[PDB]
């Protein structure tokens, strides 16, 4: 199969139905395996647990999933009346990221928006009676980060403290993006580097928090 597939097929065999916390070690333990990501857990979910620590969102939207690990890594610390908006173009991916919530037991903390941000983010007010958004995490198409954050920016959605967090950026890459945020005066900004045990960058995370217009 293919790789999310595969990663999918492992959590069904090796993880305990309905334990968010048995899906991420089995997600990352795989990915570490397999060299596909090397301890994701400690690269970066580490990271994304103390940012929604930190701003304790009531709307979380993430932008972009791949096998459904960082919805799972959010959802399981959203209380009740709290949730997650994920929007993923490619319907693959959705569908591998709604049966790996669906095996954490999280479904209902989450909804999947299938289709461009392009076209989505413009709908959240109208179509899905959004005001607001506290968060958002961008998470794996990084040359979109840059176009899908002034397009929240138009349509009114990140207020005074929303916080952008934006995953696999990691110099040289996304240039435009980070010279966008750390030299608008709307976002007061912090980077993240994990080295794990070693001398390299094995993820690199962008807190972006919006200052207002
Ligand atoms: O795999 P992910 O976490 O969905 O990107
Ligand atoms: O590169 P870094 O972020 O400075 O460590
Ligand atoms: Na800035």
């Amino acid at each position: 199969g293919t790789k999310e597939q595969r990663i999918l097929r492992h959590v069904q065999q090796h993880a305990k139905p309905g334990d968010p916390q048995s899906v991420l070690e089995a997600i990352d333990t795989y990915c570490s395996e397999k060299e596909w990501a090397m301890n994701v857990g400690d690269a970066k979910g580490q990271i994304m647990d103390a940012v929604i620590r930190e701003y304790r969102p009531s709307l979380v939207l993430e932008l972009g999933a791949y096998c459904g690990y960082s919805a799972v890594r959010m959802a399981r610390l959203l209380p009740p009346g709290a949730r997650l908006l994920t929007m993923e173009i490619n319907p693959d991916y959705a569908a591998i990221t709604q049966q790996m919530l669906d095996f954490a037991g999280l479904q209902d903390k989450v909804s999947i928006l299938i289709g461009a941000p392009q076209d989505l983010i413009p709908q959240l007010k109208k179509k899905y009676d959004v005001d607001t958004l506290d968060m958002v995490f961008l998470d794996h198409w990084k040359d979109r980060y840059l176009p899908d954050t002034l397009l929240l920016e138009e349509c009114g959605l990140l207020r005074k403290g929303t916080v952008l967090l934006a995953d696999n950026v990691i110099v040289p890459g996304t240039p435009d993006f980070l010279a966008y945020v750390r030299g608008s005066s709307s976002f007061e900004c912090t980077h993240y580097s994990s080295y794990l045990e070693y001398m390299k960058v094995v993820d690199g995370l962008e807190k972006a928090v919006y200052q207002g217009p």
